[PDB]
């Protein structure tokens, strides 16, 4: 963080680093979170909902966006620059059963999705993305990924972006198991959720899709659906918040 | 606002922000306030026109734009800026018709305005557009759409940008419903603009056009059709406008 | 007007401006005087032509452009990029009866010639046009437009650009009428431009054109036609400068 | 002459100026002064031919160009750019005869070449010329016009460019007559050259070159034909340089 | 290191450096260390691929990169930049198949990789990438190449990149055998980047991958097959480490 | 010389003026000087070989170049930067045959290549040419021209370039004869050289080369043809220097 | 070497000079020294190859390069940069036997790659090559050519780039002979390299290439072919090296 190297994307500082692409980190801590888990059966993506106002249509918010069939995404950082990021996804997934006339993997949208910040990281006129994604879907086994403002790509089996990337981080990598099951998974993301805002969830300010190994087709769970998981997840959350 | 980090749109600020997006908005700020409310029949849109000189041709005055027969759209922020942005929408919705054969959505339309404007934000030598937007219309349900300097985009019930957003905002969070009806959207709307304004209104200074769900056809209001709900309006204005 | 965000177009400033439009508006206001003012019958075009010196062929000045047999225009500012943007009207006018077979609308020329005029406000390595121009002209109805170097456009009933903006303005905010006659009209215009020089007028130096509902066709007034008009202007000049 | 806004011609000061471009008309004033002329016959055109050295092949040096048959041109500023500028001009004059199979005019040719003078002014990357021009010429009058470096074009019955102009304008300020005969502009034109170099002319090192209404063919005049006129001028100007 | 010509990759210093490009060496520095070893049989890339979390999905983690059958790559610096590198090679390696309907040679692939990379450096709005790579393979010999920022290409024995080059470099400079066998070529691979790590090594947090000779296929090696390697490195890693 | 003004060729200084280019004139002043003289049989060009070293092979460096047949030509300033106009100068030649299938005339071509020179001092990202040049030949009549970094062009009877501008000038300013022969012109310019060295010359030690009326041929003097004439020369040089 | 004028390859300072043009030289002062001496018989390269560390695959390390049959090349500065130079050399080689079906001379190679090198000298975004080449071959007779970063193009009968230019050169300057035959030429070339590194030599740390009259075709020498000259270098180099 010193002056003089941070001012332009395509100067390294002395010690070696991108400032700007450092900067741009930032503005994706300021999203609501988003939480990614994988377990045997699928993916889960929750994404917290919760609005300052009343006068937003929550009804039509969307949080968590379906890319192709199979293919799932979560946001964080800079609006429109996600928007731009998601519509660019989707008509990548259509060139891909266009030109290979087959639907594309998770791993090669995010690659793709990935290649293109990436660029937008080495030309002087030009300004990074502002947003990382979490890209989840099932290809022949379940697929989590995050993405960076600089264009890195990392698969996870559970992660997080946003401002409770670190609570729900640490909480997972102290109770996350390979073994998992779907519903566990669901319960074990929601807990993540609560301490991530340090209260008990309400189903309606949260939003879940998921990608399960036998459909392979992506889906969004009703509150209604939901309200189950969160009751059990909020004994748990209620029980570690403030012994 | 620190200096260093602020003229350059392409250039993130160390805690990760686009100064010169901040200040774009501060442009709609100083713009006449434009209101959007919608209800269960239809949306309306209330802009304020009262000039100040005689000269101008006032009876030609334009601050809610038909955008299609049943798309509309309100301004705030600099002139020119937002009289091309309108002429693009224009151009979108045309364009819609001939390759889809069909009329574009609301949320199509808004989506499309504002992913130009989030792109005269990311490359060097382009200024951002300084201007919101409230879209207003009806697809298969009623639509508020509110845009930002940005690209960002957002879906009200009401809302408002321009000078009065604060008060109007504030006003309808306290007493909007999900469930007014028209004539009751249409005064609160007025009433709204009265706080904004702090004083009566007066039919001649004030543009109001609406879509129902009905017609699904842009109308703009007659001051004659128009009157009986200003006196209505005026009447909880005088009652609230200091006790 | 502060140091830092006043050097380039593209830079908004901390409380939304853009520092080098309001700089360029500067050159206009060093112009000589131009008066539109419309009426029932028609619209006028008034130019103050006095040059300070006599070598200038005076006898082929033109302060009021003929663009097409209906369209009329004044100008104020950089005079090379006056000339420029005239030209630019004129191609224009062309375009449109080649296009649409049919003559351009006054509306559709002021507003074609500020879009671009806009263009030149949000890109890095282009200056802003240092002029403002009067577009007169009869459509259906009189009409008379004033841009503005953003690209701004306002339609008025009677107006002035250059060095005696004020003076006329105030002027014709306190006498000027909504139905007056053309000779009415004409009379109240060289008395405004009066006041603006602080002198009784010389027709011959001071340039008059007009367009009429009846014939539609443009026509500069010759300074004998001109020379009753001026005397009974010159009373009324003389009653009032200085009483 | 503020810094800060003085080292980018796109750039406008706080008081609506383009200072590079004042600055380039200072390059100007430092060339040897033309004197144009004209009259009822004709236009005439002065230049001031005299070299500090005579290693130069002063028997070819041209300070009055023919542009086509019927137009010529003198120069001042820097050197380079003045030639450009001409060769711009014959090849302009060419491209009418083929466009429009007819003779360009001398309006035409000026507004031409200053055209393009007035884009060297508002783009990043570009100087502008610093130069100023006379162009003159018979179309069905004769004409005299006067460039800047700006792209402005104004037309005279008399003027000069170069380090004498503030003389030679004052001069022919108190004794230009609109009715003048060839002779007599002639005279008047060599009497203001001597003025401006305070000093008795030596036909040998001032060259003039003219185009009548008869012939509409641009001609040199040879020292010889010139030695009669200068002879009169030094008479004036012998009895006006200090009496 | 001096300010003032170290912020512009195309600018050289008073004493003839690409500080910019040096400054991206120090990107590579921060990188887990790659091992490159060569002997008769074959080329070995050893890379370190311990994690800091348990919530990665190290299954799926790769260090070593197959850019064809015979062709082997390793990298170390900005992760985002070191992917397209590799794909940019892949691709390369396509194409030659295609051009020369023969496998491309590893010389040309390192030369080709480097003459791209080199292109990054001369021209303004151009960051260069902030990697190296170790390209091994087998054309009629071993190959093992170690590439720069700068675009430099070099051929060794045995090398290293990332954090621990300095370690390895001195300890294979100190023992490296011109005549090893695949195998002592393995174990010293092994040990040197255990010096590097200053721990004995653990075969699950290590890759190895390599192409020999007689196949010329490229191949991962098994934690399995490379336990029996670990134990016998580990010994002497012991054994020099802190006696 | 006033910074803030002097580093960017498309900026003029408050005086109107071009540092870069007076500073670019300050790198042909550094080169050997080349002396031209014309009369009337032909033009001549001499130029300063002299090396500071016995290891360059002299006997094929080459001060005056060939452009055709009859036009000839002296470099001062950059090297690698006169070499590249040389060529062009050829080029520019041989286009010449192909679209008028004529040769060019001296004048013509000096004008080419001055007008090239131009262009690369009013654009942004360029840098002017350091180098001045002399261009004889002879088309109708012999022809001496010079040129500057800027792009001006001026025709001589006699002058030169390089270090000893000064010198030469003021010796020719003082006996150059207007009716020379062949001869004696090549001896005025021996002399001219030997003062600016300040030393009798060495035939081996100066090229020459000429282009006279009646061959209308470029041809180089052996330094056998040329030892009568240096002999003579160094007569009055030696006569001349210190008396 | 004065601050604000030497940080842009497109800006001459105050006394004409190119300082990021005489930094770039600075670069190829730190290259290990490249000798080039012709004769008689031919021209020879010599260029010392020692090395830093065991580690580096020496056996294939190249300090001469092959261009064509007939031309010979030896490189210093940036590393990346030369071998972009050397491939550039040999691209134009093909092309020349392509276009005139016929091999390219020593002289047009070395000239086409100085015009490039030149062209990256004067355009604003651009880096110049940061390497000096001896281009040496056999047209009709031997050639031995030197270029500079600046793209300067010197013929020589012997020289030297790198660390030891200084030495070599004053050597050469002090003891070389018009007349040498090849196996002289040979060990005076090695003894300047002696000299150069204050050492007795090393057949296998120096590499030497040759091109001859007779076979016109290019050879390395083996370390045997070579040793009987070094034998005899050493005895020289042994009594000069301090007496």
């Amino acid at each position: 963080p010193q002056m003089g190297y941070d001012r332009a994307i395509t100067v390294f500082s002395p010690d070696g680093r991108l400032f700007q692409v450092e900067y741009a980190r930032e503005a994706v801590k300021r999203g609501a979170t988003a939480i990614g888990i994988k377990c045997k059966e699928g993916v889960i993506l929750i994404a917290d909902k919760r609005v300052g106002s009343k006068l937003l249509e929550k009804d039509t918010i969307e949080k968590i966006y379906k890319i192709d069939e199979h293919i799932c995404a979560a946001t964080s950082g800079l609006v429109a620059d996600a928007r731009v990021l998601i519509d660019r996804a989707r008509i990548e997934a259509q060139i891909n059963r266009l030109t290979y006339d087959i639907p594309i993997t998770v791993k090669e949208l995010a690659k793709k999705i990935c290649d293109f910040k990436q660029q937008y990281t080495q030309y002087g006129g030009v300004r990074p993305f502002g947003v990382s994604l979490l890209i989840a879907g099932v290809n022949e086994v379940p697929k989590l990924y995050e993405t960076d403002p600089s264009g890195a790509l990392l698969e996870y089996k559970a992660t997080a972006i946003g401002m409770g990337r670190m609570a729900v981080t640490e909480f997972f990598e102290k109770e996350y198991r390979d073994d998992l099951s779907f519903d566990d998974a669901m319960v074990l993301g929601l807990v993540a959720m609560g301490l991530s805002i340090e209260s008990e969830l309400v189903p309606e300010n949260i939003e879940v899709g998921y990608v399960k190994v036998d459909d392979r087709t992506f889906k969004e769970v009703s509150p209604e659906e939901l309200k189950p998981y969160v009751e059990r997840a909020n004994e748990r959350i209620r029980e570690l918040l403030k012994k």
